[PDB]
């Protein structure tokens, strides 16, 4: 499972540094309106 974070979204590609970030890797995904990580 993806890490969720509380962090708003309208697509995938702002959550790439939003994940690096709150979990260390530029790796995640919008979904249902918020980044979700892969540590």
């Amino acid at each position: 499972g993806s890490v969720f974070i509380n962090v708003k979204c309208r697509g995938s590609p702002e959550c790439l540094p939003k994940c690096k970030e709150a979990i260390g890797k530029s790796a995640g995904k919008c979904m249902n309106g918020k980044c979700k990580c892969y540590p």
